This record gives structure tokens, C-alpha cells and sequence, in this order.
């Protein structure tokens, strides 16, 4: 009701939430990207499962063992989920269901209450026109983000401030609109929130972390991968400015 009334009254609030929170308010399902920040080995185990032909060496049921300290309570993901086996066909189903039962199950009742009070102020159909990223900008505001401050407090790995790939990256960020710059910040960090000092006192979940850009070890075809846990953006070696600027724009959008 507060955040809903704040938006209704064209008032910005310092309420920055997780991407999974913004997705659930908009009734958008949680994908594996939301799991990466929270548990990277849970994310790394699922990626191998979804990429490789695990059908032969699976030996795993569709149900999951959640230990209730004294005794473990087996949870079904669907009707008769404990008897259903995991296959190459059901690999998308199991992975998308386990993402919703790892975070959305212990954050469902909290979110359902928020959405009830939020949508009892704002029209569900009106607010739905905003992206999971644009909802943060609607609620909190659109930051006018200083590219000079961003470049002054950005550290590189595999590159230097003068690397051609980097020089194109900064040229692209300078050219980006204030909207695109904010979507690039929330892509690599997970939030539009910027400290008052700026990118200098930037912080991640694991303490403080100045924005880090790494050589992604991918060809000019591959896309920029982000690791919100350390404000990290893995930029592969592009061959032209127009190639990098289009692959940057695709990543932040999606």
C-alpha cells in the first residue's frame, strides 16, 4: 500500500528489491539467472543438467528432499512429483520448477501480501506494461548516472582502460540514454541504486566492490555475461564498436 501509493502520487521510494521480487510482482516467472546471485553452485549444477545429455547418468527423481531438522519432508513439484523421473524432455520443466521452489517457495506468502496491497492501489493491467527492470525505475526513480564517475571507479581483468574493447564499451555507455545506462547498471549489479559517493563506494553482497569488467573468453558472437554477486561484467572480445554496442543492448534488455 505504501509503495503503491508512492507510485500513484509520483513519489520515489528508496525501496530497491531483488529481481525475483520485481518479477513476482509483475507475475513473471523466476529464471536460473535469479538463482546465480544467491547460490552459484546450485546455478552451476543446474546449468550442466540443462546443457548436457544427462538422461543416462541421472538416477534422480523429480521430487526434492527438504530436511525439516528431525525428519526430511519430501516435496512434490507437481501432481505425483515423487514418482515422476527426470528426463532430457523434462529437463526444462524440472530446472524451471526447482528455481521456483528454491526461492519463490520461501518468499511466496510474503510476495502475495505485498502484491495484494500494491495492486489494491495501482491497476494490475496498467503496471503490467513495465519490465522487471522498469518497475524498479518506476518505484525508485530513474538515476542520471555519471559515465565519468563509472569509468573512474571501474576495474579491469584481461583488459586495460585503453583496451580497444574497453574504449568501445565506454563510447557505447556514453552514447546510451539515461534509461539504457540504468538498465546496464541493473544488469551487471542487479540494482539501479547507486551510493551517494557514486561508483567509488559501490558495494555487492560480498562487501564493497568497484564495477569489474573481465575478458569473457568468448568469440565476437558470444554475449556479455553478468555476475551480480561482485558487480562483474564479462565482456567478450568484440571485433567492432557496432558489434559490441548491439550485443550490450541485447544483454541489458532480454
Amino acid at each position: 500500500r505504501i509503495i503503491g501509493k508512492a507510485v500513484y502520487d509520483e513519489m520515489t521510494v528508496d525501496c530497491h528489491f531483488t529481481r525475483a521480487f520485481y518479477k513476482r510482482v509483475l507475475s513473471i516467472p523466476v529464471d536460473l539467472t535469479d538463482v546465480e546471485a544467491l547460490d552459484p553452485e546450485f546455478h552451476r549444477s543446474l546449468v550442466w543438467i540443462l546443457e548436457n545429455d544427462i538422461e543416462n547418468v541421472l538416477d534422480m527423481t523429480f521430487s526434492i528432499e527438504q530436511d525439516r531438522f528431525g525428519i526430511t519432508e519430501i516435496i512434490d513439484l507437481k501432481e505425483n512429483g515423487r514418482n515422476i523421473a527426470v528426463t532430457n524432455e523434462n529437463k526444462r520443466e524440472y530446472v524451471e520448477l526447482v528455481c521456483r521452489f528454491k526461492l519463490v517457495r520461501v518468499i511466496e506468502r510474503q510476495l502475495s501480501a505485498f502484491a495484494e496491497g500494491f495492486f489494491e492501489i495501482l491497476d494490475v493491467d496498467m503496471l503490467k506494461m513495465f519490465n522487471e527492470k522498469e518497475l524498479e525505475l518506476l518505484i525508485s526513480g530513474l538515476p542520471e548516472i555519471d559515465v565519468d564517475d563509472w569509468r573512474n571507479n571501474t576495474i579491469y581483468f584481461g583488459y586495460t582502460s585503453d583496451s580497444q574493447v574497453i574504449r568501445w564499451y565506454w563510447r557505447a555507455v556514453r552514447n546510451f540514454s539515461m534509461e539504457e545506462r540504468a538498465k546496464l547498471l541493473q544488469f551487471a549489479t542487479g540494482t539501479s541504486k547507486l551510493p551517494l559517493e557514486g561508483f567509488a563506494g559501490l558495494r555487492c553482497q560480498n562487501g564493497n566492490q568497484k564495477f569489474q569488467i573481465h575478458k569473457a573468453s568468448g568469440g565476437s558472437s558470444r554475449l556479455p555475461t553478468a555476475h551480480t554477486a561482485f558487480n562483474q561484467l564479462d565482456l567478450p572480445e568484440y571485433d567492432s564498436y557496432e558489434q559490441l554496442v548491439k550485443a550490450l543492448l541485447f544483454s541489458l534488455e532480454e
